[PDB]
């Protein structure tokens, strides 16, 4: 029974930040983890299988997929959201073993969160240079197996586009909200 | 062991609420989420492959799926029903912080109920507008790669459409609960 | 540590029932959960794939599965399992908080196990009203898709009929004891 | 903290068993629930998948896989081991409310030990007289849709004869345990 | 809060064990459940599947998977783990009741492990006499049903290799450790 | 309620150990178990049934899968992932008994340490042998039942290439962590 330590962990963990950014970033947090892992997940498990190119060319199929989605949509957020956690998990480990030193801060948590602001940045970055914010329902697809310029359909168009316009509201919403602490830090110094 | 501090935690947060509300409406969200977990998952499993249509197209079938289904039914209502929790949490956290900081509240309870009222109101009538509040076994789609007007079956319209009403009428009652307590706290006030 | 306040939630909770009647019924619905959830669910999940008809017109098995069955046995079970459980958690949560405002029903026992009872009838009424109480391994279809009269099969009509009586067997089991419990009460009254 | 009462309860139960005799069927309890869930649910999930029979009638097929399987082997293992653990469940809640009366049994025993008993012999009877012991790779099916007398054959049939050898010999231990539990309290009495 | 009688108990079921002996063989067992689970078991999920014959005779190719794998090796190994885990288990609750017993053995254990051992050596010697130490990717199949002698081809024969050296590895190290144990007791005796 | 004997536990552990070296390790650790189980095991998922060869010959496809593929991806990370983490259990559980026997070290620590670094190195070289650090979409396949030269395709070799980097730069990474700890033993000694 020492649920009060955790409580004592938590708190120091949470002393530099701002009254409602660390409350609306961890209600935020478990909204992303919850929409990802419900409902962007079935969305995508027939992305490759309903997947077909009009051609009888043998192998076009799977090369143009793969051409059209170098990396799956859900795959890439899971990246997103696991950089974004890992600065936390890093500075939660970090703080807990200080305080364990203690019992026998601020310019490293500067440096987490301006690290994640920075991952948060360059997967929105990569996510808009790769495809864009937006998913078309036909696909023209040059490769080498296939012969001339082949044409090709996506799964399901624009519910992945609906996904796609609400996982880049949220990683906008978290973007701001790590800014704000940032700017909320500045003022305190 | 600290049982009696998640006791207080729960008082506080259902001080400012009527005394059937609060449990009404708990059980009911309780029932929601059993329903959707455990029934409706099963029966929108194969959606998109028992899906087909009367043509020799390539790449028919799946377009003129994805202009009858903008979103799957499931996970629309995975978003509403993640919505309509979010300013529950978000209050939870909230009133939690401000007990942590007595250690050492109506009107935001206020929004965050208004909040819930509008967010069920918006995806009702968005559920309403996209498609209404029935399946139709046979689906006439007209698309580009379809030549002329193709016609396309659905999975299970019957099924389907009983679901929709059990997910409608539990939205209603939802809707009814908390407008019967925002009119309590008028009557507080 | 207050393992002690859940018994005595528990004991106020069936201070007001038979002495095997709970029991009784606790054990049966333990079995009817670990029946519908280990058993029942594998042998309904390939309903439609297994499904198929002696006819040549596209979409014409998916219509025909859907006439012959409205809804899925395994998810009406699942209706009538949460509808049945919902006025028992509404009785626990409704007890649980007068303790609460004791520490700062009878009759609501009564409306419960009514509608409980209700329900068990309601649902048992309409599950004979639809198909009966057995599955047929012919099954003959009328359908505008397709033409004339068609002949389809299901998937493992013995099976399914066998895990039916089970099924309906069970359900005249918890009535008969619901009946019993309240008797009990009018000999108590 | 209430350990202590868990032991008193679990004492009380087994308190009119063989030193033995109570040890081994807990574990032999164990092991058949590891050896169901893990083992024989995989060899019997694509049963029907893999069914195949000797014959272009539409619907022919699965009429003789309804006919040549009354119910699946894993499904009705868990109905045997389901109606074994009833009466030790039912035991183990009565004593309970009868600890809890107490507060503020050899006979029933005794009946539920026969009708597990009883229940073991039952099941396995049924067992024996549907199919017998063992699986035939090659089956003839004469079933109204087929035309005269077609051939089919079973998924995997040496390794579902395996399975049945271990379920078989594993109910045979059982109920040998179970009758020197009841000799040993003859011995009592 | 009763941990340390969990303490107790272990302590009492290793007190005739080798300091490393049981340490080593708790980690190897550890790793072979991981091992199972995590790796093995999704690479012989399509085995029959991705099974084929180069025949077009109806029903051959499940009677030639068959005849090939009398029983799949995943399967084979949970039956080898379990039975080499069934004898822990016993002895385990055995002195657990024992304890009990003292509050209001050798011989035994070494019993345990002589037969866990034998379980062992029968096991492996199974495992090399069915179909020995490795799988080819060309099987030749002579059954009733394929007419002369047909060919047939294994899903992912040098994968499956591979694991089976890992397998085989894995109970002779346990095999080895349990013989050092033996070998320990009888310096002690 | 013993959480302070855990919390010493972890404390001797770690007692040789760099202040950051065990923080970015554990840190990694989890990573590395998230990233597999999450995002990798999905793309695997279908690497055999998407996998197909231009030819007609039967069960050429699959002897080509198995030559391209001597063992998935995911499987090979599990078992490095699971080779690394077994040194790290083993000292576990031996410090654990040590402080048993205290009740009633250094250089052991470094065994396994450099253990661990070796099976790094080791895994990371294998992986390099066998088919490098990138995958290509075409693939020439040469087997005894395809005739001549044959030509195949894989699933997905874009995204598969990618999650290949990543995996790779974990392993230089957490090689890089753990000839860290080493220099700084050395350092110490």
């Amino acid at each position: 029974g020492d649920w009060s330590a955790l409580g004592k962990l938590l708190d120091k963990v949470q002393a530099y930040s701002t009254a409602g950014g660390k409350v609306w970033l961890s209600v935020l947090f478990i909204f992303r983890i919850l929409l990802l892992g419900t409902a962007v997940e079935s969305a995508w498990g027939d992305e490759q299988s309903a997947f077909r190119c009009n051609t009888q060319q043998p192998g076009c199929e799977n090369v143009c997929y793969d051409k059209s989605f170098p990396i799956s949509h859900v795959r890439f957020w899971v990246l997103q959201i696991i950089f974004v956690s890992v600065p936390t998990l890093l500075y939660l480990a970090h703080v807990f073993y200080v305080m364990r030193k203690e019992e026998k801060l601020l310019r490293t948590y500067i440096i987490s969160i301006l690290f994640k602001s920075i991952f948060e940045v360059a997967f929105l970055l990569i996510q808009w240079y790769i495809y864009g914010f937006s998913l078309s329902a036909v696909y023209t697809c040059k490769r080498d197996p296939c012969p001339h310029q082949v044409d090709c359909f996506l799964s399901r168009p624009t519910e992945k586009t609906i996904f796609i316009i609400f996982m880049l509201v949220v990683s906008l919403v978290s973007l701001a909200l790590n800014i704000i602490e940032l700017f909320y830090v500045f003022f305190k110094g």
